[PDB]
């Protein structure tokens, strides 16, 4: 009986094993734009994605994760409100049963459609596992996504999930550029929480875009089709997979921009 999404195991039960879940720094978090703190201190954010080495993809159960090469300065996420340097190790998302839910942050209550992670460790740590042990280990990229035009960027991603519909599955996923996953502007709000799955450890700056990313029906339909159960188990498809909004306790969100 392990965490998942559903009435029995999902987010409303996930402190029964990871009391944090009630915790003072929880993610995702609504973002009232009225009350955001416009910061002129905060420094562009810089992506340095021009080095990316995919790996692989694999269904874990939960989503899809695109793993990269993190074990050399190849893929680096700095400034904007970082001190040093974070790495890329995978990104995945969350998505709905519906194109009105599915990402996990809220922007003025509105859900979208998706929203993309890009997960990064802090290289003073030395790696992932040692990183989400600090409060300052993780600098998690959120893009949001709304269903409209294609992005053909993300095509290669669609097209390999029918390769990994089950948990457990994996394949060979190389060359892919998640430069092609990034909206035109970097303009961000910025807040201090946690992962939005167990372990739910309080390790992350939050770093997310206020310019949502256009995906097409057809692309999303296609993450719809992968299923949260291993293969030769009555299919559950792998939709609805976002936490809520949880409460912004004793928080600021900042905004790079007016
Ligand atoms: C002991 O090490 C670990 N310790 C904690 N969590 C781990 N896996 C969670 C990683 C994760 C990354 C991002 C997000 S989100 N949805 O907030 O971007 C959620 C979970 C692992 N681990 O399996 O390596
Ligand atoms: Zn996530």
């Amino acid at each position: 009986h392990h965490w998942g999404y559903g009435k029995h195991n999902g987010p409303e039960h996930w402190h029964k094993d990871f009391p944090i879940a009630k915790g003072e720094r929880q993610s995702p978090v609504d973002i009232d734009t009225h009350t955001a703190k416009y910061d002129p201190s905060l420094k562009p954010l810089s992506v340095s994605y021009d080095q990316a080495t995919s790996l692989r993809i694999l269904n874990n159960g939960h989503a899809f994760n695109v793993e990269f090469d993190d074990s050399q300065d190849k893929a680096v996420l700095k400034g904007g409100p970082l001190d040093g340097t974070y790495r890329l190790i995978q990104f995945h998302f969350h998505w709905g049963s519906l194109d009105g839910q599915g990402s996990e942050h809220t922007v003025d209550k509105k859900k979208y459609a998706a929203e993309l992670h890009l997960v990064h460790w802090n290289t003073k740590y030395g790696d992932f596992g040692k990183a989400v042990q600090q409060p300052d280990g993780l600098a998690v990229l959120g893009i949001f996504l709304k269903v409209g035009s294609a992005k053909p960027g993300l095509q290669k991603v669609v097209d390999v999930l029918d390769s990994i519909k089950t948990k457990g599955k994996s394949a060979d996923f190389t060359n892919f550029d998640p430069r092609g996953l990034l909206p035109e502007s970097l303009d961000y709000w910025t807040y201090p929480g946690s992962l939005t799955t167990p372990p739910l450890l309080e390790c992350v700056t939050w770093i997310v875009l206020k310019e949502p990313i256009s995906v097409s029906s057809e692309q999303v339909l296609k993450f719809r089709k992968l299923n949260f159960n291993g293969e030769g188990e009555p299919e559950e498809l792998m939709v609805d997979n976002w936490r809520p909004a949880q409460p912004l306790k004793n928080r600021q969100i900042k905004a790079s921009f007016k």
